[PDB]
């Protein structure tokens, strides 16, 4: 069989990727940091009783820890990454560990000799910090990079996360090219949908905040719109198929935005209020709230599409098709 | 004042639209075919003594008939249309007059020069004839068009009505684009609620059939579900507000489904049986329970809700809040 490595099998996106790879007939090796924690990793046993899944222990911050897991793999999906969006000391707790851990992982992939392609999962946060674009009508593509200097000078919330994505991508791209290994980078927007992982929180807390009523989650969604010009969404299923697509399509190369739809907080609030009447969805925003009626800047996925990929969740109704039941199971929603 | 034209002021939806436009401060001009029939048109005098309403005589089948009425209007609400759902000769009694009357109306709107936007009332019957979708889990949006080929090949009941909506929509859009006039099309599902018109019947006969026991109306409801995959409902007041919203919302464009709730014959029957025990509502079926237990195909109003519209009647109780009294006043219900 063809074998794939997925770092961070207990993560939100990582757990979904593993499930899809197995379904598509791959043998899968995944790393977690504490396999003995079956609260976090029970889905890996569930999947492991269904398909050829291997679970290993590794911390990406330790050089060479990934050597064994990626040995004998055709593809390496580097999903695991530091996600301290709000660290007190971002340079040391988010940025430096991100760059160092990504280089550690690519080094292991090179060492393995068998890895045909590395698939690095980054984020739209490395793309859409663009304070030089004013007014509306803007459309960002893979040539757009988040303004690191602006981020370090002004340090808005989650600035360290945005910087870490920019720096780790460039470090990864340089390392891969200097060692002759093919590297594809995927920059997904906010990802929504059910996954096998039983104890994840991550962005689900935020994407469900209009239904849960959590004001911190609501601030995150507002922050995305304010800082990037829109609220961009993609379904977990489309993200995982996109990663498989980019791994398999030999003609694929370089960076790829993964984004199905550009909306706004107000649009999403209205739609969710309409689709889920049982929740008290606040839709009446009033003035000061610098909220957009329509996107000012959109993220373009034309490169991935013209590459041959097709999204299957193309409306708000389809992007939010199964996340509510997932939120219930995770305890993020009560009922 | 801003001035709006409404065709067919004696019609069910037309009469409700006129009352709402007058309430919202519009000067209104409406056309009827026989203003001297004050049994059908008395509500227009009642409205005329309360607000700035002009009543004119016109038959949409005759080219130019609408010229005078729509002259000086900022918006034109084309509500009047042939409703011979069961014509013996649909081609000549339903389809051709529909296309021709709509083109006549839009031509008059262009000639007026003042019409900023045309709001064309069409029907969900132009959307949900989709024999290619089997199983459940389907959601239809504005890109779904009723299958005219299937309709002409099998000629199910009301096939001529369904075809007329598809053709008049496409002909109208091609004409509007060539003349650079904004045309927005609304495709309501089964519309329910009280209206000023005193002698209308239309779908009220069918939407009240579970209370009246009329088996022809009950057959129409079962037919909607069997042919479209659900029993879709919207309140007259939400439809009228939606039409105003789309007229006034500069960003709005193209076609819009108007649908508050996707339910079933059985669920509606159980709801009506509990709400109105004085009437004898049949809730026990079987075999004939080819009736769905839950919608197989749902009409998605996501485009309209994203545009900025919010439904105010969202439950069966809210959708059926005042239709029964109206049915009494119309003689459709005895008591
Ligand atoms: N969720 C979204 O909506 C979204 C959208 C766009 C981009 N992204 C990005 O895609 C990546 C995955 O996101 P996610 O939502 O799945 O986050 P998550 O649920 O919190 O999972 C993060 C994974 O990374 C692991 N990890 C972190 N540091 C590690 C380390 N030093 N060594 C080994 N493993 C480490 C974590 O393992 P531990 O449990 O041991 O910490 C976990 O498995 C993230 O980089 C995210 O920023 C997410
Ligand atoms: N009622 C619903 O539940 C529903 C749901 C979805 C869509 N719709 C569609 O919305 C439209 C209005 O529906 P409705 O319930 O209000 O029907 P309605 O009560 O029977 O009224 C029909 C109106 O159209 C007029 N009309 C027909 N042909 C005309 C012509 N050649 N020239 C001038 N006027 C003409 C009629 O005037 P006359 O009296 O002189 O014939 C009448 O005013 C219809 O196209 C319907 O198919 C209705
Ligand atoms: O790691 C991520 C991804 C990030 C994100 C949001 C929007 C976007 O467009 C790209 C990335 O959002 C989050 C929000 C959280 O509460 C926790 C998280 O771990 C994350
Ligand atoms: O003109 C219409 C609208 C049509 C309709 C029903 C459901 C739907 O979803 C869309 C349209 O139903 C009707 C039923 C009638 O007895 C008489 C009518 O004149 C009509």
């Amino acid at each position: 069989l063809k074998t794939a490595c997925v770092t961070g099998g207990n993560g939100y996106i990582g757990s979904a990727l593993i499930k899809m790879l197995l379904e598509e007939g791959y043998a899968v090796k995944t790393t977690v940091r504490n396999p003995d924690d079956m609260e976090k990793n029970s889905h890996l046993k569930g999947l492991q009783e269904l398909g050829p899944l291997t679970v290993l222990r590794a911390d990406m911050d330790e050089e060479g820890s990934l050597d064994d897991a990626v040995a004998g793999c055709d593809y390496a999906f580097l999903v695991a990454a530091p996600v301290n969006l709000w660290a007190q000391d971002p340079e040391k707790q988010q940025i430096e560990p991100s760059v160092r851990g990504t280089l550690n992982a690519v080094r292991s992939c090179v060492k393995a000799g068998t890895v045909r392609r590395v698939i690095l999962t980054s984020s739209a946060a490395g793309v859409y910090i663009r304070p030089d674009l004013q007014g509306d009508g803007h459309a960002l593509d893979e040539d757009s990079w988040s303004d690191v200097d602006f981020l370090r000078a002004n340090k808005p919330p989650t600035w360290g996360y945005c910087v870490s994505k920019v720096l780790l991508e460039k470090a990864a791209c340089r390392f891969a090219e200097e060692h002759g290994i093919s590297l594809v980078t995927v920059c997904p927007v906010l990802t929504v949908g059910a996954a096998p992982a039983p104890k994840v929180r991550t962005s689900i807390v935020d994407s469900l905040s209009m239904l849960s009523g959590d004001e911190a989650g609501l601030a995150v969604l507002r922050g995305i719109e304010t800082t990037s010009g829109a609220l961009q969404l993609v379904h977990i299923d489309d993200l995982c198929r996109a990663e498989l697509f980019l791994a398999e399509e030999a003609a694929a190369g370089g960076r790829y935005i993964c984004c199905s739809l550009n909306t706004t907080v107000v649009e999403l609030a209205r739609f969710l209020a309409h689709k889920y009447p049982q929740y008290r969805v606040k839709t009446n925003f009033d003035d000061d709230e610098h909220l957009l009626e329509r996107p000012r800047v959109i993220m373009s996925s034309e490169k991935l599409v013209r590459e041959g990929f097709e999204y299957r969740h193309n409306t708000l109704d389809e992007i939010y098709d199964n996340v509510v039941e997932y939120g219930k199971a995770l305890g993020i929603l009560p009922y």
